[PDB]
RNA sequence: UCUUGGAUUUAUUGAAGACUAACUACUGCGAAAGCAUUUGCCAAGGACGUUUUCAUUAAUCAAGAACGAAAGUUAGGGGAU
RNA sequence: CUCGUAGCGGUUCUGACGUGCAAAUCGAUCGUCGAAUUUGGGUAUAGGGGCGAAAGACUAAUCGAACCAUCUAGUAGCUG
RNA sequence: UCACCUUGACCUAUUCUCAAACUUUAAAUAUGUAAGAAGUCCUUGUUACUUAAUUGAACGUGGACAUUUGAAUGAAGAGC
RNA sequence: UCUUGGUGGUAGUAGCAAAUAUUCAAAUGAGAACUUUGAAGACUGAAGUGGGGAAAGGUUCCACGUCAACAGCAGUUGGACGUGGGUUAGUCGAUCCUAAGAGAUGGGGAAGCUCCGUUUCAAAGGCCUGAUUUUAUGCAGGCCACCAUCGAAAGGGAAUCCGGUUAAGAUUCCGGAACCUGGAUAUGGAUUCUUCACGGUAACGUAACUGAAUGUGGAGACGUCGGCGCGAGCCCUGGGAGGAGUUAUCUUUUCUUCUUAACAGCUUAUCACCCCGGAAUUGGUUUAUCCGGAGAUGGGGUCUUAUGGCUGGAAGAGGCCAGCACCUUUGCUGGCUCCGGUGCGCUUGUGACGGCCCGUGAAAAUCCACAGGAAGGAAUAGUUUUCAUGCCAGGUCGUACUGAUAACCGCAGCAGGUCUCCAAGGUGAACAGCCUCUAGUUGAUAGAAUAAUGUAGAUAAGGGAAGUCGGCAAAAUAGAUCCGUAACUUCGGGAUAAGGAUUGGCUCUAAGGGUCGGGUACGAUCAACUUAGAACUGGUACGGACAAGGGGAAUCUGACUGUCUAAUUAAAACAUAGCAUUGCGAUGGUCAGAAAGUGAUGUUGACGCAAUGUGAUUUCUGCCCAGUGCUCUGAAUGUCAAAGUGAAGAAAUUCAACCAAGCGCGGGUAAACGGCGGGAGUAACUAUGACUCUCUUAAGGUAGCCAAAUGCCUCGUCAUCUAAUUAGUGACGCGCAUGAAUGGAUUAACGAGAUUCCCACUGUCCCUAUCUACUAUCUAGCGAAACCACAGCCAAGGGAACGGGCUUGGCAGAAUCAGCGGGGAAAGAAGACCCUGUUGAGCUUGACUCUAGUUUGACAUUGUGAAGAGACAUAGUUUCUUUACUUAUUCAAUGAAGCGGAGCUGGAAUUCAUUUUCCACGUUCUAGCAUUCAAGGUCCCAUUCGGGGCUGAUCCGGGUUGAAGACAUUGUCAGGUGGGGAGUUUGGCUGGGGCGGCACAUCUGUUAAACGAUAACGCAGAUGUCCUAAGGGGGGCUCAUGGAGAACAGAAAUCUCCAGUAGAACAAAAGGGUAAAAGCCCCCUUGAUUUUGAUUUUCAGUGUGAAUACAAACCAUGAAAGUGUGGCCUAUCGAUCCUUUAGUCCCUCGGAAUUUGAGGCUAGAGGUGCCAGAAAAGUUACCACAGGGAUAACUGGCUUGUGGCAGUCAAGCGUUCAUAGCGACAUUGCUUUUUGAUUCUUCGAUGUCGGCUCUUCCUAUCAUACCGAAGCAGAAUUCGGUAAGCGUUGGAUUGUUCACCCACUAAUAGGGAACGUGAGCUGGGUUUAGACCGUCGUGAGACAGGUUAGUUUUACCCUACUGAUGAAUGUUACCGCAAUAGUAAUUGAACUUAGUACGAGAGGAACAGUUCAUUCGGAUAAUUGGUUUUUGCGGCUGUCUGAUCAGG
C-alpha cells in the first residue's frame, strides 16, 4: 500500500539529471536563409567533452548573417571532425564528414547523423556515441526520404530535414566492461539518480508487486498489459515474446 | 503448411547478404591447406633466356619457428540462402 | 590492493553498568581506513506521503504508517 | 448294499442359561377424575335443532328437600 | 492500579568508587581537605587538559560587594547572588555575485484558500548626446533584443601592517607606516610645426605615449594521486656578545636572548619565446623517455616575479643585560642585539611533470586588453595624459566571552554528542605507545581500616580442552634482517603460507658524496646516515619497557570492495560488475499533477531512456504453450452498451434490426508465472530391467548434485576420523519433498559468515591458592528509590486442591550488625502466547461493491467542394466509402529576416516566329578579416566645412515560417479494462480453539427411571421425496408359508386340494394398527373442492407446519346405512419487503373527465435448509484493543486406561520332583517418578527444557555390614531378610532428559523436594522482529520440517540461614557444670593364612595378624611447590634531573 520507485521518479524531486557540468544543448543550427537557399561556413574551435554524455562536443563557430558578431553553436562532434576544421552547413553545401546537409540533397546510402525529425527541430536522431543513419530511399513528389534508425526501424522524414555527415565520434564506449560498482558510480553520478537497482523480488509486498513471500519468488506473471496503470506496471510491461530468441 | 484479407502464377521497382554457374579441361598457380566476376595498387614466385655476377656459399635436418580445410572458442558486425 | 593510526563503524566478551555517568554509555577485543570514503553549511523531496545498496528500515527518543488540534464526552453485549 | 458300528439337518418330548431398543403377566412410588344447592326429584314451558311421533336434546317456570347438604384433616381471610 | 495536593515506612539506608594525586607552611576568615600565595610532588605531553574560531548560547566576559538558596561533601570560592563597567573598522566579515534552488510579473488553471510557470504566445527599455548659452542639458539624433527578486558570515570578491595600550576592547583604540575605491582638480613631466611617442632584427622595452559605437579575447575559473625541484616557518647545529644553573669531582659545560611586518624601489625563474646556425658517427635530457629539418645541441638574447637577495619602512620599535636612583613625577643613563652551517627531517606554499577516468573535475558579479576608427586637437608646448605629485570622503550592522569532563544539545555543573586552524625534543618506520619543554591543570565528598562477595589487573606446580552447546575468555604469536616457503590458481595471487636462525654494548674496518683545475705523470676543503664485515665483552642478555600476525588441513556459503535492522538480529540478506529479458523513433516509452498555455527523464535520442530478472570468472541452462498472464495487419451474425434507424400504439412505452471496444475463437511466447507420472511382465543370474503393453500427459526431472543450510523414516548403509563420535568428511542412492537465470554443477582470491580436525598455547578444567587497586565496612557530611491490605517462626490438616494468619500441635525473651539469596506463588508490565468479542488494523486474492487512470462508441466544437458498389425502386446537399480547400482547431520555431507570385540570360526550348516546356539565384586549398544609414554613381539642397532622397540591394501581396486539419484534442454520457487505490464481509455447537461432523429445522424406537416432561459430538435407523393413484367409495376374495398330487418340469414355470391368527402386504425408517380389511382383484370417481370459525401437538398457550371434530355448500360413491376436506397413524417444510397470478370488475389517482398506465383489497406462488428468515473470500510470526483461568501448555490436586512393581492358585518347566529357581489360564492389589482423563487454580505475567552448583529426604538395596535358602563341594552365582549408616565415577557424540559406546570402580541402585534449584548461573534447546531451503497455497502466507543470528532486570525491606554484638539478673572477675541441639568416618588392595580347606581334576577360599591405599573430615605450615607492594636486592629498555652518584 506504498507508491512504488518507478512511481516515485515521475515526481521529479531525487530523479532529475545532474546538469551542473554540462556545456550545453546539443543542437543544430537554426534554420534560416542561410542554410535554406545556399550554405554557411563554420569553424570547430574545440573538441570538448560533456558530463554524461559519451560523445565528444564540437563548438563551432560561425558569423551571424545580419549583425557583426559571432554565433556559437554546439554540435555533437563526429568522428573525423578536427579543431581548425571548416564546417558547412546549408542546402548548397559539399558532403564531407561534418558537414551539414538535408537529407533530400545527399544521395542514397550517405551515412548521416543528429538528424531532424522534423525540418529545424534541430536534432533528434543519431546522437548517441557510435550511431548514425542511412537514407535508403526517396519519394521527390511530395518529398520525404526513407532511413534507417538506429534501432533497425523505418522512418520516413521531410527531405527538408537536415543531418550531419559521418557518425557520432566516442563509438565502442560501451563493448568496454566498467569491472566494478566504482565505475558505474561515477557514470550515473553526472547523469541522474537511477542507480542503483533493488530487485522488486527483495523486497516487502507494500513496496512492490514482487516482494514478500518466504521464498524470493514472483507470484504472478511478469508480463503486464499495456491496459494497465502505476503500480501494476513493474514487470515485462507489454511484451510479446519474452526469454530468449530460439526459434 | 499458405490461400477469395487474391495464395500459387504473372508484371514493375527496390533492399539485403551470400555466391561467382555456364566457359571449366586427365588445364593453370600456390610450400601445403588451398585459389575463378571486373579493374586498380602493393609486394612476391616458378620456368625460360643469358658469352651477367658471386664463387661451395650446398642437401637433409634435432631443438626451434611461419602457415595450416572445415567444424569449433571469445567479443563486435551481418543475418539472403 | 593490503598492514595500521586519525577517522568512520559496531563483531565478541552474551564484560562493566543495568533505580546507569548514559531512555544505548563505558572498557577490552574488533571491521575498515584514498574511496560506492568521511564530513560541515546551503538546497530539494512531507504522512497513506517522502525516502529506502530493501531491514517494514528511516522520516525530531514517535513508524506494519509521524506530530498537532478538532469532529469527540467517538463506540463498548467487556473490566473496575 | 450297486437293507449296513462309522446319518447332517429336521420333527416330537425333555434340559441348563438369558434380553435397554422381547413378552402372556405385572407391582411399589408417582398420576387423572368424582365425593352435590351451578345438586337431586316432580310437573311441563320454549326451539328454526332432533324424532316415525313434544320424541329427545338443551335452557327454563312453578313446586319438594337446610346445613351429617351428602368422606377425613387443615385453612394461616378469599377472589381479582 | 480514581483526580489534585500533602505525607510516611523503607532510611540516616542504598549510595556519593571512571578520567594516576596529592602534601607542607603562611595569609584571609567566625569557620579552610577544598580559597589565595609560596614550596613540593605530579599529569595533559603539540591529533594537548595548550592558543583560536564555526554553529549555538547571550553577558556567562571584567571589577567591587556578598554567601540565604545553587556548586548531590564543604566553601571565605564561583559560570551563583547584588551593583556596575565593558564590544571603537574605508582595509575583518555582513552588505555585492551567482550555485543547487527559491520566487513575483505577463498569462493560463482552480468554487476558492491559491496552483503552474521564470521567459514564457506581453505594446515588458535605459544608454551615452560629439560635448555646455534658445537647455530645469534635449523639444534630436545615435546606440542597445536582454526581461524581476531572493539564494554562501567555508564558494567568487578593491584595499592594513608593526609596536604599544585595558580590570575587561582591538588586523577596530593610540603611535608610526601604507593601501584601495569614489570624487574633484592644479602643477611638473611626456607628446605635438610628421598633430595622436620613440628604441630593438626580433622576442619585446619605457614614466607618459587620444581612442566613441560595436565586436572579440583574457582574467575571476577550478579534479585527485604520485614522485621531483624551489621557498617560508619550525627543528638540528658552529663561532661570538650577555644572563641564569650545576660545580666534592668532571664538564671551553646545561638552559636561555641575539627579531624585522604591511607597503615601496632595484634585482631575482623553472616553463615559454626570439636571433644566428643547420644536426647520423644521432644529439640534448628527466627520479620518472621525452624532444629535434614544423629547426635539436650550441652561442647570444627577451619575458612572467611564485620566490629569494639588497635597500627604504627600521631600530627610533621589540628583546637581553648593566649601573645609579631607591614614598625618587616615577624611572634615568649606558652596552649588546653579530656572523654562519646542515638536511631523504616536520608543517606549508608553489612550479614543472607524470598517472587515472564510459568521472575529464561550478557560475556570475567584476576588472583589463585588443580589433575598429567616431570625434576632437598642433605653439613654442594646442590638445590629451592609464606618468609623478598634490586635495576631499569612505556610510549601516557585527565584534566581549565560552566553544565544552561547567558557558552548546542531551530535564542538569550528564564519562554522551557536536565542524575546523596552529603543532617542540627524544625513542621509533611513524601524527603509534612511553618520557620531557612551552602553555595549562592538579578539578572529580573526604578520613580510617584491609572481612566476605564483587569489579579491574596479575601469577600459578604437574597435566594441557579431560571444561563447555561450542576453546567463551585467556594464553600463545608479534618488530626488523637473512634463509626457506606447499597445495591450488582466474597465472594477478596464495604469501608475512608453513617453518628456521640473528638482534645488546663497546672498539674498529669497508664502501657509498659535494665544491674546487690544467699544457698557443693532482690532492687541499667540507658534509650526511645508510648498508655490510670484524674483534672484544656479559649470570647467553639483547624488537630487554613500549609497540606488536597464532598457524595448518578440510566442508558449507556469498565471487570480490561496499550496504542495512540508530536502541537485542552484520548475515548466507541488499547492492555490485557481468549476463539476459521487455517497451519506446517524440503526436513516443516510463511516470507526475485537481487542472493548466503544467511537469520529470530531457542541457536527452536506441552505444539512449525506462521496466525487470539473474548476479564476477570456468562450464552449462534439458523437456513442456494443456493451465494463467502477456501478445497478435490474426475469425467475423457468437455476445455487443449508449446514441442513431424502423414497426405497432393516441402516447407514455413495448418490440425488432444494426451493433465499437472488450470477452469467446485461432496462433506465438517458458533467462513469463509455473509444471516435469503409475500398474504388470520380461536378459542361458533369484529379484535387477536396455527394450517393451496400457492408464492418463502439454511435458513426463535431462545434464548435473545429494541423508547436502533441501531426506520424515534416520543416530539410513559403508569407509574414515576417535579409546569410545546422534558431530565431521568421503562414498552410495526410487531423492517423504534435489535440479538448471523461482539459475544447475564447480571455482582462485576475499569473509568479525556457519562446521569438523590438528599443532602451538594456556586456571576452560583436575583444584584451587595468592597478590594489587577500587568498592564493600566504620566515621564526618550529604542523602534518594522500588515496593507496602495488615503483616512477618514452623509441622500437619482442611481449604479456589502448595497458608504469615484459620484448626491441632511444635514453641516462643529486648535492641541489634555484617552477609545471604530458601521463602515472601517478592517486585517490575491491566499477557505480547491461547480463547471470547456480531473489537480494529495491515497485507493477498478467482470475495462483494466501487474508484482514479486508460481503452471503445456516440453528440457538440465542425466549416468548404468533390467522387459517390452513398435512400425504397425519369425518385432529393446528410446515409454502415475514399480525397480536395483553409479559416476553426492542433504541433513546432524564430531578435517573428528574406515567404508567395511575377519579372535578366543561355539550351540536347533540335526557339516551332508562343517559355503547352524546364534549369541553374555574388561565399569550399588554408584556425585571418568582415561592424559606423555603404563606398561608388546619380539627383536635389540653399551648400553650412555639410544635409536629404533614389540606385547600389527587381516589383507586387503586408500571410512570420513550416507542418497537421475539420481527424486528433477538448466537454458530456455510455461499454470494457482497472487489488494501482478505497471500504466492507468471512455464522454457531464444540470435554480449549482448529479439523471433521449437524446433534442448526425434523420423524420412529431406545436413553427415559410404568401420567407428562426430561440432557450428552448418547445409541439403532430414517427426512427435504413418492403417488391421478399408492387419494375417495363400493363389491368380491384371502395373504407369508408348508404338505401332497401333473408330460417336459427338477429345488424353484403353471394346475388342484389340505393346513394356514397373519408368521404376508400396506410407496419410503421404526413403532403402532388392519383378515368377509386398512391387504389382493375388479367397477365408478376427483372431497387432493368452496367458505368462515372452533380445537389438538410444538407452545409465549405467539407464529409456522401437521392433524382432529363440526358447520354452510357442492360433488363423488354405494342398493343403503354410511364414507370422503388427500395418502391407515406418527416426518416430509417457510415471515416482512418485492415480483407474479386468481378473484371483484370493486376502491383511488386528490380541479373535472375519457382511455391506457399505476396504486389498493382478498387468496395463492416465487425464499431465505444457519430451516422465526443479514447481501460477503483469505492470512497475520509485525499485529493491536476490551476482557477471559467462563479457555489450550508448564506446576500442584483428583482420577488411573497405560507403564512399572507385588501377591494368591498351581496345569506345567526344572535329569525324578508343582513351588532351589520358575510358572500358563485365571485372580487380588500397589505407585504418581512414565504415558492418558477434569479445565479445579493461575491471563492487573507463579520467569518455560537441559546442564552446572548445592542440600536434604524416601527405600521399591547396586555396593559395603550381618544373615537365611539353593538344583550352595570349593571359587563364582541366584533367591530372600534386617538395613538408607555410608558410598554410587571420568569421558566421545547429542541442546537433549533418555540413549549409546569407551574405561575405571566395592558399586557405577531407583526416585521425591513447584517435573528441587534462572533477583544462583548459562542460554545450547524452545517462543518475537532478519535470512536461506524443501513441501503446500494463484497469492498474502503455513509447516508439534531443516539451518543461521537474536538485551536474561532489581534485594538495602521482612523472615530463613550463616557468623557477630548486647540491655536486664547487687556490681565485677575467674573457674566450672551440662539440659538441649549437632556428630563421622568410609572403602579397597597386597603379604601371610595357603596353592591350604574343598575338589577326581580344572580350579580354589575365608577368620585372626601385619602393611598400604581410596573417598571424606578436622587441622597445620618444619619441609616441597604456589603467591610478591618486603616495590627487599640485583639487572634491562625509553625518557627526565648538565655528566657522575643518586633518583623520578
Ligand atoms: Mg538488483
Ligand atoms: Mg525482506
Ligand atoms: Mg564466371
Ligand atoms: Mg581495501
Ligand atoms: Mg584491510
Ligand atoms: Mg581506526
Ligand atoms: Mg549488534
Ligand atoms: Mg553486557
Ligand atoms: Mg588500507
Ligand atoms: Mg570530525
Ligand atoms: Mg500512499
Ligand atoms: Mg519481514
Ligand atoms: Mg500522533
Ligand atoms: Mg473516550
Ligand atoms: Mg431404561
Ligand atoms: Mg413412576
Ligand atoms: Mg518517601
Ligand atoms: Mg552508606
Ligand atoms: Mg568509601
Ligand atoms: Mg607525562
Ligand atoms: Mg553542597
Ligand atoms: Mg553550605
Ligand atoms: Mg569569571
Ligand atoms: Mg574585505
Ligand atoms: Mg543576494
Ligand atoms: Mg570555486
Ligand atoms: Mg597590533
Ligand atoms: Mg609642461
Ligand atoms: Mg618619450
Ligand atoms: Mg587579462
Ligand atoms: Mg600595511
Ligand atoms: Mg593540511
Ligand atoms: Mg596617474
Ligand atoms: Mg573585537
Ligand atoms: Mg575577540
Ligand atoms: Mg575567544
Ligand atoms: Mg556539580
Ligand atoms: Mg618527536
Ligand atoms: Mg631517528
Ligand atoms: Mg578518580
Ligand atoms: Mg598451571
Ligand atoms: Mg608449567
Ligand atoms: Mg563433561
Ligand atoms: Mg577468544
Ligand atoms: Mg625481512
Ligand atoms: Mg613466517
Ligand atoms: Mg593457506
Ligand atoms: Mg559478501
Ligand atoms: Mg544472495
Ligand atoms: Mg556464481
Ligand atoms: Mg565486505
Ligand atoms: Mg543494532
Ligand atoms: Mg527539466
Ligand atoms: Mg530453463
Ligand atoms: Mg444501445
Ligand atoms: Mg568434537
Ligand atoms: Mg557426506
Ligand atoms: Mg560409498
Ligand atoms: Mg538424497
Ligand atoms: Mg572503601
Ligand atoms: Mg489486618
Ligand atoms: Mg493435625
Ligand atoms: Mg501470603
Ligand atoms: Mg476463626
Ligand atoms: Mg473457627
Ligand atoms: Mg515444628
Ligand atoms: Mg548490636
Ligand atoms: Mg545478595
Ligand atoms: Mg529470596
Ligand atoms: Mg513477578
Ligand atoms: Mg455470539
Ligand atoms: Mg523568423
Ligand atoms: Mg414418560
Ligand atoms: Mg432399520
Ligand atoms: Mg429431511
Ligand atoms: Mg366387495
Ligand atoms: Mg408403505
Ligand atoms: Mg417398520
Ligand atoms: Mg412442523
Ligand atoms: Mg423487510
Ligand atoms: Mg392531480
Ligand atoms: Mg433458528
Ligand atoms: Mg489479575
Ligand atoms: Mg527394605
Ligand atoms: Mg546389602
Ligand atoms: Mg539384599
Ligand atoms: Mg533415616
Ligand atoms: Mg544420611
Ligand atoms: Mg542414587
Ligand atoms: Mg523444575
Ligand atoms: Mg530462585
Ligand atoms: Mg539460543
Ligand atoms: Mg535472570
Ligand atoms: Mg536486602
Ligand atoms: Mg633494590
Amino acid at each position: 500500500g506504498r507508491v512504488i520507485r518507478n512511481q516515485r521518479k515521475g515526481a521529479g524531486s531525487i530523479f532529475t539529471s545532474h546538469t551542473r557540468l554540462r556545456q550545453g544543448a546539443a543542437k543544430l543550427r537554426t534554420l534560416d536563409y542561410a542554410e535554406r537557399h545556399g550554405y554557411i561556413r563554420g569553424i570547430v574551435k574545440q573538441i570538448v567533452h560533456d558530463s554524461g554524455r559519451g560523445a565528444p562536443l564540437a563548438k563551432v563557430v560561425f558569423r551571424d548573417p545580419y549583425k557583426y558578431r559571432l554565433r556559437e553553436e554546439i554540435f555533437i562532434a563526429n568522428e573525423g571532425v578536427h579543431t581548425g576544421q571548416f564546417i558547412y552547413a546549408g542546402k548548397k553545401a559539399s558532403l564531407n564528414v561534418g558537414n551539414v546537409l538535408p537529407l533530400g540533397s545527399v544521395p542514397e546510402g550517405t551515412i548521416v547523423s543528429n538528424v531532424e525529425e522534423k525540418p529545424g527541430d534541430r536534432g533528434a536522431l543519431a546522437r548517441a556515441s557510435g550511431n548514425y543513419v542511412i537514407i535508403i530511399g526517396h519519394n521527390p513528389d511530395e518529398n520525404k526520404t526513407r532511413v534507417r534508425l538506429p534501432s533497425g526501424a523505418k522512418k520516413v522524414i521531410s527531405s527538408d530535414a537536415r543531418g550531419v555527415i559521418g557518425v557520432i565520434a566516442g563509438g565502442g564506449r560501451v563493448d568496454k566492461p566498467l569491472l566494478k560498482a566504482g565505475r558505474a558510480f561515477h557514470k550515473y553520478r553526472l547523469k541522474r539518480n537511477s542507480w542503483p537497482k533493488t530487485r522488486g523480488v527483495a523486497m516487502n509486498p507494500v513496496d512492490h508487486p514482487h516482494g514478500g513471500g518466504n521464498h524470493q519468488h514472483i507470484g504472478k506473471a511478469s508480463t503486464i498489459s499495456r491496459g494497465a496503470v502505476s503500480g501494476q506496471k513493474a514487470g515485462l510491461i507489454a511484451a510479446r515474446r519474452t526469454g530468449l530468441l530460439r526459434g
